[PDB]
């Protein structure tokens, strides 16, 4: 067949039900997350073939950077409860890795807060049992495909792309090839 389970996908042994139709996972500490991020724009090109009908979802990750690593998923927690992904996704990856101006849950803070988050917002959030609870979700996603690695995207609690199964001559039709993988898994 053109799509092959083990080269542009793998198939979960453990299917998860219930689960977010497109689920996709990354760290501000994953490299290729900040390629997918700041010069593929993934998640974007995904959304535009994507169906009518189709959420996607995006959740950080503990297992990168230790201390700051979960700092920074309750952070994101704080990024989607006030929905202010689209203001700080970009200066929290250069934060991490390209100034390295990011060292602590106070320079996470900071970023917020030039966003135009107000503080009074930003640590009333940081503190609530509504991202305690969005904290909660993204590990219990992750723990649900046992998550070793990202960046990383499922279908339908079901399938799991394969971007070293892509080609990556060109960078365009690799995120074209990307996305109509996700499209085909989508309608399977």
């Amino acid at each position: 067949a053109q799509y092959e389970d083990g080269k542009q996908y793998t198939t979960l042994e453990k299917p998860v039900a219930g689960a977010p139709q497109v689920l996709e996972f990354f760290s501000f500490f994953c490299p290729h997350c900040y390629q997918f991020e700041e010069v593929l724009h993934i998640s974007d090109n995904v959304k535009k073939k994507l169906p009518e009908g189709v959420k996607m979802t995006k959740y950080h990750v503990n297992f990168m950077g230790g201390d700051l690593g979960k700092d920074l998923t309750q952070a994101w927690a704080v990024a989607m409860a006030l929905g202010v992904e689209d203001k700080v996704t970009v200066p929290l990856f250069e934060g991490v890795q390209k100034t390295q101006t990011i060292r602590s849950a106070s320079d996470i803070r900071d970023v917020f807060i030039n966003a135009g988050i107000k503080g009074e917002e930003y640590d009333a959030a940081w503190n609530s049992f509504v991202v305690k609870s969005l904290v909660a979700q993204q590990e219990k996603a992750a723990a649900d495909v046992q998550l070793r690695g990202v960046p990383a995207m499922f279908v339908n609690g079901k399938y799991q792309l394969n971007p070293q199964g892509m080609d990556t001559s060109n960078m365009d039709v690799f995120v074209q090839q990307y996305a109509d993988t996700v499209k085909y898994l989508s309608e399977k």
